[PDB]
């Protein structure tokens, strides 16, 4: 009786990959989650009139190899693709993470949202028209979060749905 949607939250150190993913789930800001924590999570909502289980894998520790992230990242549906407002270098690393997805699936139409968190805090070195470029290059969504405030966070994972769909059927 549910439709599963495999996710897979993506970006360098520090973006708040967790924070996003934790507040999906449990609606609350986590302050300090371990940054070396890489598990997967589920959540039941209803988008579009669909009950949907969304299956996330909230990555960490991109150094070392991993048969988890291995097994998502050939097997997920769709990408969340994260940097932050006020880290300039996560926003340039995206490229990099963007091209091993399309390694991975041997293609440049994978399902993804280009995702902007941390828009609650003064120290933006990130224009929104920075994102707006890049992700129009790639041909993808872009959105602005806060795991915070909670501001686009529905946003982020019901558009990342809503692509899947429009790639496959479900
Ligand atoms: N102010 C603010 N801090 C955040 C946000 N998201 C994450 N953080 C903080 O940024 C740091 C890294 O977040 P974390 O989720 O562990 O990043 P990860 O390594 O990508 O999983 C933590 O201190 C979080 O509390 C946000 O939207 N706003
Ligand atoms: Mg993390
Ligand atoms: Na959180």
């Amino acid at each position: 009786h549910m439709t599963e949607y495999k996710l897979v939250v993506v970006g360098a150190a520090g973006v708040g990959k967790s924070a996003l993913t934790i507040q999906l789930i449990q609606n609350h800001f986590v302050d300090e989650y371990d940054p070396t924590i890489e598990d997967s999570y589920r959540k039941q909502v209803v988008i579009d009139g669909e009950t949907c289980l969304l299956d996330i894998l909230d990555t960490a520790g991109q150094e070392e190899y991993s048969a988890m992230r291995d097994q998502y990242m050939r097997t997920g549906e769709g990408f969340l693709c994260v940097f932050a407002i006020n880290n300039t270098k996560s926003f340039e690393d995206i490229h990099h993470y963007r091209e091993q997805i399309k390694r991975v699936k041997d293609s440049e139409d994978v399902p993804m949202v280009l995702v902007g968190n941390k828009s609650d805090l003064p120290s933006r070195t990130v224009d929104t028209k920075q994102a707006q470029d890049l992700a129009r290059s790639y041909g993808i969504p872009f959105i602005e979060t806060s795991a915070k405030t909670r501001q686009g966070v529905d946003d982020a994972f019901y558009t990342l749905v809503r692509e899947i769909r429009k790639h496959k059927e479900k």
